[PDB]
């Protein structure tokens, strides 16, 4: 039996990845090129919409049309749940992960309090896993996933620290479905690591809402994705391994019907998919 609806969401604030980000990464690289910052390159790219890294809005933008509120977006594509980002040449100009942008978010509050009443969305570690993988990070896949929930939980604790009441934190989505994991022939490593943080996470945060007494709603992304793949017809789905928009190893023309399509690139869904996404996100809270 279901539960009562939250109470209804008049402002987001969004802190993640390129699972997110409705803007930032575009701003910022393009700031970056500005200044001449060594290894630069404009993300996300020519073959997105409007800086999105995807063909449409993202998950969290659906999220807030549907429960009626604005959004401060703070998500950078390739962030990670630590300080940095999955782009190495980024740390010197800005940290741009997680906990980078929970520090710039509360440096300029401007002394105004937090707003007890914001939807705090937090949806990060992906970045954590490809960087690991793209460049051979030494950790075991278990402690990488341990550190991921350990700074997930921390963001929770600081946000929470310095008033901020209501959350929903986005579960590790499927990685092991991802075109880009499938082609390294690493879909066992991201089971394996998409299954610890998703076992981990939600244990650490029940235990923190309980202490500070937090609204906090944990959303299963894998839960959610395999009822898609499982039922794709149901969805208007057709296609659910190939890239609508192929990146690798170059760049050729986008597939004629995207809204069939899962995958925009080798790592993110199709503006369909964020639209699902993002209506399932919201199925918690009153309108
Ligand atoms: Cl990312």
């Amino acid at each position: 039996h279901t539960s009562p609806l939250l109470a209804p969401v008049r402002q987001i604030h969004a802190f993640g990845d390129s699972y997110s980000d409705n803007g930032e990464s575009q701003r910022l690289t393009r700031e970056m090129l500005a200044k001449g910052i060594a290894g630069a390159q404009a993300l996300p790219g020519e073959v997105y919409w409007q800086g999105r890294w995807s063909n449409g809005p993202t998950a969290v933008e659906v999220l807030a049309r549907q429960l009626g509120a604005q959004l401060a977006d703070h998500a950078v594509g390739g962030a990670k749940s630590g300080a940095d980002n999955y782009y190495g040449w980024m740390s010197a100009y800005r940290h741009t992960g997680l906990a980078g942008q929970v520090d710039a978010y509360l440096a300029t509050l401007d002394g105004k309090p937090v707003d007890g009443q914001a939807l705090h969305f937090i949806f990060v570690s992906a970045a954590d896993f490809f960087e690991h993988e793209d460049f051979a990070g030494e950790q075991p896949l278990e402690q990488l996933a341990g550190s991921s929930v350990a700074n997930i939980r921390a963001a929770v604790q600081r946000l929470g620290e310095a008033g901020a009441r209501r959350f929903l934190v986005v579960s590790s989505t499927d990685l092991s479905v991802v075109p880009a994991v499938v082609a390294g022939n690493r879909v066992e490593r991201a089971q394996r690591y998409l299954q610890a943080v998703n076992a981990s996470l939600p244990i650490q945060l029940a235990a923190l809402r309980k202490t500070r007494g937090l609204e906090l709603s944990w959303f299963d992304h894998l839960t959610f994705s395999r009822h898609l793949r499982r039922n794709p017809a149901r969805y208007g789905l057709v296609e659910l391994d190939a890239p609508c928009q192929p990146t690798q190893p170059s760049v050729r023309p986008a597939c004629a019907n995207p809204d069939q399509y899962y995958f925009w690139d080798e790592w993110h869904p199709t503006r369909r998919v964020h639209q699902l996404a993002g209506e399932a996100m919201a199925a918690r809270y009153a309108r």
